[PDB]
């Protein structure tokens, strides 16, 4: 009616019979992680006062998502294998849920200068993967053939119920589907509670901007090359497309889906199936951007039809505007 | 923890400044600390009442109220699209200081950061007598030279940390905004950009409006050079990020003219000044693409200028290829 | 640490609260933030005594806003000297909230502490009439004064202390809880449970100067009080001025808190329905006594609109020590 | 327009009423006081992972860190159910700092409110040098070396309630700042405040009343007679030392901490608590005495010596020395 926060309308959506008790107090405690992981971010200059400033901020964020879920189930860690983020998994007590964390979008400083963000997907699983807990087990890494068992268990194309995103930037800003729609909540500092802000967001079908890091030009296939090079043409009024890179994925991502226009993480000679990891990084957002009206495409097939077959599974991305998603495909084809 | 409000203290006690000045950047520092809080609310307080334009209006008048103590202050009305600049002028005719209250007037560029500029001036003449008319912003040209009246400059950025970045001369001095107990922290001094940096922030939508100068500089910073690593992008679109980035990581940050703009759109003396003067406290470079940005004395208030910045031998560089 | 809201979702799971009753509360409890950041600002805001009764209606318009999903709000005005309350009817019918912005209207008072009182029922009609002056007339304080009975649908009253500390106090039957505000983050966080109020403490809360103006009865009690026992230590005295600062000590460190009938008020100064009621209810529920001097608050039906009774409030045996004086 | 405390500061170091040094000290102390602010409002969450006293160190410990760029400073310890002080000594020798972090350490008496002391001395002398705790011969030092008569430059205290708010008096009127929880800083909201002449209000812990002597009970009795119209004095008594002084200091009326039985000198000590409070009072119009006379004229001699206290209202304060002549 006037003031609807994220605990308002998650009980709304409960009485509604959307979704359970069970999943409420889930979506509701991972947007208390957000909270706390948003205040760790804005003070970290100041907490390292008393360049691996990135990669420890991982960790510590994992640590505060474990104990915020504590009450819903227990947690473990699919460690890092290259320069990537450390993926938090929590499995419900109950076994009716299973929460794929992505604590921060990075592991760089250069790109974290003015953004990061969490990233999140809900499973309903068929397995229970993970063991129990431990006395003096002080590490959560999960195993090989946990890993495994997660990768079969959690199918972007048949099992993911909620996806959603916490941008920490000049704005803190968390955006939820639970399967009809999109919602974004932006956090009021003065009463540390997420408010609606907007309701079933819209990605534009077309939007003259366009997000990849050029830098990669030479290494990219001829075939990308003449998309990129046709976007500097003024068409029109004479005005050519706009570029616009930021160099973090949820920044780049929430810019997208809020004015349209394409976000791009091709394959090129040093990366040859891409960076981003298909299902931390890549089905959580299709699913958000399919929820907005848009498209998340690898350059010729849909994302969320492709199934999980590995660990750290990379897949190339062309995400954004029905339009501009499907031009890069013709040129793809 | 050393606040701002401590460091201050201790530059004034040492000489370096005096009283009034410490009044002034102490104010500065308040009204940044307000807006910081009307950036984060914008979405909140649009439920209940271009989203970007009038909140260069309401910080306009947030810096106005928390300078009140030290002098008057005017406004300098945007001619297009651009931001309105506050101009405030000191009781005593000592400073007069110029304030960007945004870094921009797009909402796509403030998508995820922006930030407020300033630079403190010792005029000659006063100028003040809402809105500054002709004979006023004619007056503040003259008055406000960035080659040789310059005495402060700096910015605060609205991001995923709030940052207070000042120079008063002697060195670069970086301030945290604690969210928790509301006071800036000095978290880093004497600031230095490095030399070099493979990072390069164009916005090469408008590769074809320009140059053949500027298109060869350009395509050859994707060439891999012995490592098979060519230069990284980064472009955010927001003046006070790309600035503050390559400050901290080194590399360089352009905006060249085009066809349509002969004269490039950033402003010389409520953007480029200041910027230019904090890179060199830095150790870096502030150039138009031949010339110091710092030796350039405008002859119009809302003169532009062309601007490459950042590390001194990628600066270095690009005057190479466009001579 | 568990938060309010986390705490709130635990009991809507167990079944002990439903969805739309977590709103409420919630809501309520947000409320109480905006309020609280009101009156540690109140200086400042007015650089742009009264200053006090104008707090007590900018925290009604911020306790409407807040509430506005669950229902309509209007208030029933402040005729005397007393503070005006807001009335929150529920869209769906099954829920009334009373709530009382501020303890009081008095800068002197408000000194160093005030707070906010609400209690919820669960009506037998509707009352509200319709919005979207929200004052209440005659006829909807006569349908609220009956459809809330103390004694029979009051089902959950707490109170936000805003002192040195920002405290939410909540029972909702089973219970008396207590959430202290973080200020850095800006949530209430659980830092008591099951709170039990002391059987008896060696502390009085009343206002002495008004000493002539009491019944014989009263001044023997009072008298008593400063006889030190054989330990050779009287009573201690401690008033504050703010009800709701005195009954939060009085909660936590035993003791008795009254304000009798005088000569100049006959019948007492707290109203029985806006005050006495709610912090009855909790009192209990903490394992305490609220009485009037002769019987239980909770047992007396509200039968007038400006209805008020005199209260003696705290451990048990303290209360009952008093009751014993006034037989 | 806005004028925060820094601002202020600064102005009367422009005016030549105080220099750069008492400048840093006087902003360093509100610093301190900023951040017990913080540890007095999140002091049940704190616990979670008897709570009065252990504030007290901690909060000693704030101020230290806070003024080391201006002295080093020693802590003079708890003799008996009291609050343990902190002195800083300026590294030149100028100033000499005497803090009370909290008024009290009763976890009753501090429910609502509690709050920081502090005075500001010039010295003749130079007494500082596991144990931060000054000894024998530095007590005696400071003792002597602080006089409230002659020695007392500036006086304040910061009171953590439903607000949290600064008051101090650098010797020209008294001047109040409300903290801001948005910005972090404290901006004057009250310039010269005078308090009332007379007040209708007496801050007495009347449980103590079969305690005092026939002079004080007949006063106190005299007070609960409806006098002229039919309306008594009214009385209020939080417990907080700083809370009960401030709400006199700006309702007007009379505060009083008198001798009974059980302590034959009073509670309330004279150099921590009476001096400062006096200084302030008289500052702001008032009166500060023990009885008979004027507490600032008392010269301490012992380090914990005791005093009674009355002080509010001139008339008020005139009054009940009337009784007890």
């Amino acid at each position: 009616y006037e003031i609807i926060t994220l605990t308002s309308w998650l009980l709304q959506q409960e009485q509604k019979g959307i979704i359970d008790a069970e999943l409420t107090i889930v979506l509701s405690s991972i947007s208390m992680a957000c909270k706390q992981i948003a205040s760790l971010v804005q003070r970290a200059n100041i907490s390292n006062l008393t360049g691996e400033d990135q990669k420890k901020l991982d960790v510590i964020s994992n640590e505060v998502f474990s104990n915020c879920l504590r009450s819903s189930g227990r947690t473990g860690i699919i460690a890092s294998e290259e320069e990537d983020v450390p993926v938090a998994v929590e499995e419900s007590y109950s076994g009716n849920y299973i929460v794929v964390f992505d604590p921060l979008d990075g592991s760089s400083n250069l790109d974290a200068a003015v953004s990061t963000g969490s990233i999140f997907g809900i499973y309903s699983p068929n397995d229970e993967c993970l063991p129990d807990f431990g006395d003096d087990s002080d590490d959560n890494t999960l195993g090989t053939e946990e890993q495994r068992c997660i990768v079969n268990v959690c199918q972007p194309g048949s099992n993911l119920l909620a996806a959603g995103y916490c941008m920490y930037s000049s704005s803190v800003i968390f955006v939820l589907t639970i399967g009809k729609g999109v919602f974004v909540f932006t956090l009021d500092p003065l009463y540390g509670e997420f408010v609606l802000t907007q309701e079933n967001l819209q990605i534009p079908k077309s939007g003259k901007i366009y997000s990849f890091n050029e830098g990669n030009y030479k290494l990219w296939d001829e075939n990308l090359k003449k998309y990129i090079d046709d976007l500097k043409e003024p068409g029109p009024s004479g005005k050519p497309y706009s570029a616009r890179y930021i160099g973090s994925l949820v920044g780049d991502f929430h810019r997208t889906l809020l004015y349209g226009g394409i976000y791009g993480y091709p394959r090129d000679k040093k990366s040859k199936n891409g960076k981003l990891r298909l299902l931390y990084e890549c089905a959580p957002m299709s699913f958000i951007v399919e929820q907005a009206g848009g498209k998340g495409s690898d350059g010729h097939q849909r994302v969320l039809d492709i199934q999980p077959t590995e660990i750290h599974q990379r897949v190339p991305l062309y995400i954004g505007s029905t339009e501009e998603v499907e031009k890069v495909e013709k040129y793809l084809a």
